[PDB]
């Protein structure tokens, strides 16, 4: 009989392109069929679903696509089958480390990611503006362009203010730029002023009219779609957005530039480390076939295919200089130093509680139901119960 493998893929991760790679796998693997089980758009919705099926020890899923912040939970829970003993030296060290927990290899890298500043190069060029290196320059650039365009639909800055995993990244961008860390040598290190100032920064974009009043409703792919429609001057987003901006359903083909995120004044242009990996469910009754599929999907050939066809950043350093990759997406040639210096969200088996605390504080401030000052005190108090002190 055919082995019918089930692989969990987010609806936001371009399952139609993964399907092409899976079709190739089936064509070369007799007796194996793969079916995509669709996940929610954002990482924390995926986590709620996976917590439910893994807690029930449901055997139906075989391969799981997991966010870079998941390995500590999934390793300590015993929810994946480990690859320990495997040499990960072919992958970027960043992701070899992310997928190793207590020496146990919990998953194999799927693709890399980091946050970038997308900008409308046609608009900046019309107004004679260079890509901003600080959020303050970004504000001034937005005010000049918006006043000039007199376009009621043009947003200055789109970022993620919904209570989603991406809003954790939102909060940490200015915090890290100012040089602060949330976890220092394994212990919680919370800087109240920098936390308040991060929350105040995002709120100031809304208060000043540079971001729309309902940014508290905006998720990752909402930013993507609104910029793609031509309605946004500046967007914070991940690498996949590029393939959509240059695709057949775009209003901004050939009008998009990519830059590093702005810094706070006197800070560094830091960004958030993202990316995904493939795990074999510990409850799968297809352990052998599932492991073989993961080894294929995490191969250099598939990494190259997904970079070219889905703008997913590769997990192999050499692919950032591959002539086909850079012919398709020239700026990938400059992306590796951004990925390798991107800052990491906290590594903890209790990451879901950290995420829930931070993203709900961000969303509450942006929705106007909590002050930045109260938000930072609530965040610190709640994180002190979850993270080592
Ligand atoms: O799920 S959210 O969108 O809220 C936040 C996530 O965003 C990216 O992944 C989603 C992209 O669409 C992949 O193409 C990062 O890679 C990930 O690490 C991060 O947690």
């Amino acid at each position: 009989m055919d082995a019918e493998l089930k692989i969990f893929v987010s609806s936001q991760h371009q399952p139609d392109i993964w399907r092409k790679a899976l079709d190739q796998y089936e064509a070369k693997t007799p007796g194996v069929k793969v079916v995509i089980e669709t996940g929610g758009n954002t990482s924390e919705m995926q986590a709620q679903y996976l917590n439910t099926v893994m807690s029930a020890k449901d055997s139906s899923l075989d391969v799981l696509m997991l966010d870079v912040i998941r390995p500590a939970q999934f390793a300590t829970a015993g929810w994946t089958s480990d690859f320990s003993g495997k040499d990960l030296s072919a992958y970027l060290p960043t992701y070899a480390e992310a997928n190793t927990v207590n020496g146990k290899i919990v998953a194999l890298p799927a693709f890399a990611d980091s946050m970038f500043l997308y900008y409308r190069k046609d608009l900046l060029d019309k107004y004679g503006i260079k890509p901003p290196t600080t959020w303050d320059e970004l504000k001034e650039a937005s005010k000049k362009v918006m006043e000039g365009e007199k376009n009621p639909e043009l947003q200055g800055l789109s970022f993620q203010g919904k209570a989603i995993e991406g809003a954790v990244c939102t909060f940490l961008l200015p915090y890290w730029s100012e040089g602060k860390s949330l976890v220092e040598n394994g212990k919680l290190n919370f800087d109240n002023k920098a936390a308040v100032d991060s929350l105040k920064l995002w709120k100031s974009f809304v208060d000043d009219g540079i971001s729309k009043k309902n940014i508290s409703e905006v998720a990752t792919d909402d930013t993507r779609k609104e910029f793609q429609a031509g309605k946004v001057l500046f967007a914070v987003n991940w690498s996949y957005a590029w393939t959509h901006f240059q695709g057949k359903e775009s209003q901004v083909n050939d009008k998009v530039g990519v830059a590093r995120l702005p810094a706070v004044k006197g800070g560094e242009q830091t960004t958030c480390l993202g990316g995904w990996e493939f795990g074999v469910s510990a409850y799968s009754k297809q352990q052998d076939e599932a492991k073989k599929l993961v080894e294929y999907l995490s191969s250099q050939d598939v990494s190259k295919f997904m970079a070219i066809n889905a703008a997913l950043l590769p997990t192999y350093a050499a692919l950032y200089k591959d002539a086909d990759v850079t012919k398709t997406i020239p700026w990938f040639a400059d992306a590796l130093p951004v990925v390798e210096t991107a800052k990491a969200r906290p590594v903890t088996p209790r990451y879901n509680e950290v995420s829930e605390t931070i993203r709900t504080t961000v969303n509450g401030v942006l929705a106007g139901v909590m002050t930045p000052e109260d938000g930072a005190k609530q965040m610190e108090s709640r994180l002190r119960r979850v993270l080592r002190l």
